[PDB]
């Protein structure tokens, strides 16, 4: 039940540099939630990690909305990297 | 507006080799275009570095026809690594 709300939020969760959210871009490579704990796996359009991971940190808040998810880990990867290819069909 | 124009621009762009533009070879990996600036990543079908990286050059050239693009970065990857599996189903 929460699986679904997690990707309902992700979903709301969007990418500045293309204008679209985390999901339909397919950034989210990993997803579990379970209560206390929520993980996701996920990368970036671009290589180089930033200054500031904002998109990163979206997500972790997205996750962190579910109930009862008191720890949220966010790993951020280029393994493997990311190309358009990765878009849903909806994208 | 300007990126549905830019994927336009770039079906034009042929690789001599296939025979095939740039898009539906899916040599393009990722693309934003946010005037002034155009960024595209892409790769080749073959490994190594040419002496002349012609279809860099033709990419980059292609988005330079757009409006306001005073600066196009044009990435050459190798990351991931190109295979016949990203053709287009039109290819």
């Amino acid at each position: 039940p929460l699986e679904a709300q997690a990707w309902a939020l992700l979903e709301a969760v969007y990418d500045p540099e293309l204008g679209l959210d985390v999901v339909n871009l397919g950034l989210i490579y990993d997803l579990v939630v379970e209560p206390p704990r929520a993980y996701v796996r996920m990368t970036l359009t671009t290589p180089g990690c930033p200054l500031h991971d904002s998109l990163g940190e979206a997500v972790r808040q997205a996750l962190s909305r579910l109930p009862g998810v008191e720890e949220v880990e966010v790993e951020v990867t280029f393994e493997p990297p990311w190309t358009l290819a990765r878009l849903s069909e909806k994208a």
